[PDB]
C-alpha cells in the first residue's frame, strides 16, 4: 500500500497500490503527515486522521480553504 499526497484542491494524482492492516493514517504517515496540515476527504467523503482510507488515497495538506 502506497501513498500519494497533494496540496489541498493542488491537482496531484498519482495511482496507489493498498495493502492489509495498515490504516488511513500510515498512508499519510508515507507523507511524514498523519494529515497534520489540512482536512481529508475520500471519494469526496470527510474523514479524521484515524478514520482510514481505502485503496490508495491520496493525501491532501495545505492551506485547505475551499472559497477562491
Amino acid at each position: 500500500k502506497m501513498i500519494k499526497v497533494k496540496v489541498i484542491g493542488r491537482n496531484i494524482e498519482k495511482e496507489i497500490e493498498w495493502r492489509e492492516g495498515m490504516k488511513v493514517r500510515d498512508i499519510l504517515r508515507a507523507v511524514g503527515f498523519n494529515t497534520e496540515s489540512a482536512i481529508a476527504k475520500v471519494n469526496g467523503k470527510v474523514v479524521l486522521e484515524d478514520d482510514e482510507v481505502k485503496d490508495g488515497d491520496f493525501v491532501e495538506v495545505i492551506p485547505v480553504v475551499s472559497g477562491g
